[PDB]
């Protein structure tokens, strides 16, 4: 398996739909490595169930929860963490208004070598259990014989670039993860890192983060030959009176880079209703009224979620993903999996006549090229050398009764599947 690309459990779906899938206890589990350390990056976190998914023999081992809480949330969060001697917080700093700390990493740290493992989950057990989520998992990265003189880095620059990653935080408690970083060899990274960072960047450090980075990644390690663009995810920011403020002039511009159609998959509230949360799904889509109303143009790019492929159409999804599809769907130009939604906030929006990039939050993915791996293309797996697409492809369109899911409206005409209504507030 090249790709180490690897959907959740879902509880509730026939065990054939979680043979390749991973929960956060399999991942953890002593079989994985002998754990003397781990730095776990997210959003939200809850810590008393974080602990309880650590096998009992590694659960005194030394966490870093790094976040992006400030005020109350951040007290809150400390207080969660109190009573574990073993838990430290590195809180990122979040300088520009609106910006969150959304890169979902662990870095695990064992006896045998070291893990970095790239995900789309929040650290609470609902996002684990009935949720399609996505995971990228690193291969065991071996300890630089303590002497010999090697770099431990991939051609695709992952070692450096996870490096600059975290030296961006400017975080004491990531400089000795930075250091462990060194240490490792990680020659053996097949897939390029894809991060967001907050800043307003200039000149060559466009080229850095954001929908730029990607954007330079596919100039260099793409070559071009009507493909369509895909884009996959759960939340969706305030994207401008029209499709030409961003979407299509930045944002697409990257994205079919190489060397159009988009189609955007985003649960509509039919597909939230019946799924196997019902409307409570509708939480973790926080597409608000107050942006939509702004933007009812989007709307039209929008597909349904449809899985039947992983066996997940009704596990609402909470993993983002970028695609270039050829014009059949049979085969791909690259795969992303990050934990960037579809926003400005997340993926940088060109600010003074286009030469700043201004991006609010961290993001963190993983893209997926076929030149890393000898190729031109990969084949799509129809059925969950060939990529794991975790979808239906084509995606299919809104129908003409079908709303996008907006969490703080009420739906009260009809149940879900557990005979609840939904009103908000
Ligand atoms: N802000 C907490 C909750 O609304 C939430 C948290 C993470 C998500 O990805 C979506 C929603
Ligand atoms: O955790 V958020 O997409």
């Amino acid at each position: 398996n090249p790709f180490q690309f690897y959907l959740t459990r879902v509880s509730g779906v026939k065990p054939k739909y979680n043979s390749g899938a991973l929960h956060i206890k399999d991942i953890l589990s002593p079989l994985f490595g002998t754990l003397v350390s781990s730095a776990q990056f997210n959003y939200c976190f809850d810590v008393d169930w974080l602990v309880k998914q650590y096998p009992p023999e590694f659960r005194k081992k030394p966490i870093l929860l790094v976040h992006g809480d400030k005020r109350e949330a951040k007290a809150h969060l400390h207080a969660q963490a109190k009573p574990y001697e073993n838990i430290s917080l590195c809180q990122a700093k979040l300088d520009i208004a609106f910006g969150t700390h959304h890169t979902k990493m662990m870095l695990l740290l064992y006896e045998e070598g070291l893990r970095v493992v790239i995900h789309t989950s929040n650290l609470i057990h609902a996002d684990w259990h009935q949720k399609t989520q996505g995971i990228w998992l690193s291969p065991l990265y071996p300890r630089i014989a303590d002497g010999t003189h090697k770099s431990g880095e991939s051609p695709t620059h992952f070692k450096a670039n996870l490096i600059s990653y975290l030296t961006a935080y400017n975080a004491p408690s990531l400089k000795e993860w930075i250091d462990v970083i060194h240490k490792h060899d990680l020659s053996e990274t097949n897939v390029y890192l894809i991060g967001s960072t907050p800043g307003r960047f200039q000149g060559s450090q466009k080229d850095n983060w954001g929908h730029f980075r990607l954007k330079k990644l596919l100039k260099d390690h793409a070559s071009s030959m009507s493909w369509p663009v895909v884009g996959q995810f759960s939340s969706v920011g305030s994207l401008g009176a029209d499709e030409s403020k961003w979407l299509c002039s930045e944002f697409k511009e990257s994205m079919l880079t190489l060397g159009v159609p988009l189609y955007l998959i985003y649960p509509s509230v039919e597909n939230v209703r019946t799924s196997l949360e019902g409307y409570p799904a509708g939480g973790s889509l926080p597409y608000s009224i107050q942006t939509a109303e702004k933007q009812n143009w989007l709307h039209s790019y929008f597909h349904k979620w449809s899985a039947e492929t992983s066996g997940r159409s009704n596990a609402m999804p909470h993993i983002k993903t970028y695609m270039r599809p050829s014009p059949d769907f049979s085969k791909i130009a690259w795969f992303l999996v990050t934990s960037a939604n579809l926003s400005k906030a997340a993926w940088g929006a060109l600010e003074k006549n286009g030469t700043q990039l201004m991006i609010r939050s961290y993001e963190l993915g993983v893209l997926f090229l076929p030149s890393a791996l000898g190729l031109d293309s990969f084949k799509v797996k129809q059925k969950f050398a060939t990529f794991p697409v975790p979808y239906d492809l084509p995606p299919e369109l809104y129908g003409s009764k079908d709303r996008p899911w907006i969490w703080n409206i009420p739906y009260v005409k009809a149940p879900d599947t557990h005979g609840n209504m939904w009103v908000p507030s």
